[PDB]
């Protein structure tokens, strides 16, 4: 499912990150901008299998809300995975740098796109395992594209996946609930300064993240149901996409806001 790109058509420019056994670059493809993940010499057999395997599944995906593979360099060294370049970068940093700049409808549209990509991934029989705003890319139309840059994300991970390594679409739904909270808070840290062990204890004791400020009641209800302890009680991604699409198409439904519990009280006359 992957197109082979000749190395002379690819120019690496700046390093933008690191991979398992290589760097990640911004570059140009003959010139459309691209992101480039390389596998550097001395890579192991396992690393090659993982690297080309990643390319293989990526080339299979054709969806508006999944990062698009442009091609691969497998016949030459260094080997490369080349994707579209998303100019606004990762969602979490994007929202932290643009705090309060979007409408409720725009934010819920982001979540609908993320949910649509996850519905596709799950129905293609893939589990993400690390769904978080840091793994979602934003383009110049505000379209969110599910991605995976590699890593322990305790705060995003469902209880059963932490406790006995059961990673499924349903534990991805838990993570999606956390991503909903990330988006509606413009990138706040889930559970703030609580330690990983304190987060697990609070969840086991039934506590859950409070409502964001200015959050539609419907949206908080949906993220709450993503965090049900009983995995079978969580919505499927099809349910999430359906609800988000109904709220967006009847946008007055988003004007009713969940109560925000103040953490500070200002007494003035
Ligand atoms: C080049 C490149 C290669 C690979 C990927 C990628 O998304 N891989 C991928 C692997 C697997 C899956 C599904 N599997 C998940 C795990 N499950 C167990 C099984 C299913 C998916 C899926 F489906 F979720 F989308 C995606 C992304 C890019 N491109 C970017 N990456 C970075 C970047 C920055 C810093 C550090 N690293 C990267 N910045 C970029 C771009 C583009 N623009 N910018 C600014």
């Amino acid at each position: 499912f992957t197109t082979e790109i000749h190395p002379s058509c690819v120019t690496r420019q700046k390093v933008i990150g690191a991979g398992e056994f290589g760097e990640v670059y911004k570059g140009m493809l003959k010139e459309v901008p691209v992101a480039i993940k390389t596998l550097k010499a001395g890579y192991t057999e396992k690393q090659r299998v993982d690297f080309l395997g990643e390319a293989g599944i990526m080339g299979q995906f054709s969806h508006h809300n999944i990062i698009r593979l442009e091609g691969v360099i497998s016949k030459y060294k260094p080997m490369m995975i080349i994707t579209e370049y998303m100019e606004n970068g990762a969602l979490d940093k994007f929202l932290r740098e643009k705090d309060g700049e979007f409408s409720v409808l725009q934010l819920v549209g982001m979540l609908r796109g993320i949910a649509a990509g996850m519905k596709y991934l799950a129905n293609m029989n893939y589990v993400h395992r690390d769904l978080a705003a840091r793994n979602i890319l934003v383009n110049s139309n505000l379209v969110c594209k599910v991605s995976d840059f590699g890593l322990i994300p305790i705060r995003w991970t469902a209880p059963e996946a932490i406790s006995y390594r059961k990673f499924t679409s349903a534990s991805d739904v838990w993570s999606f609930g956390i991503v909903m909270w990330e988006v509606m808070t413009y990138g706040e840290r889930p559970y703030w300064e609580l330690s990983n062990h304190e987060v697990m204890k609070a969840i086991n004791d039934g506590f859950r993240l409070p409502t964001p400020m200015d959050c539609p009641s419907a949206i908080y209800q949906l993220m709450m149901q993503c965090w049900q302890q009983e995995r079978a009680r969580r919505p499927k991604f099809a349910d999430i996409v359906s609800i988000l699409d109904k709220l967006i198409r009847a946008p007055d439904s988003l004007k009713t806001l969940a109560d925000f519990d103040p953490r500070v009280s200002i007494r003035l006359p």
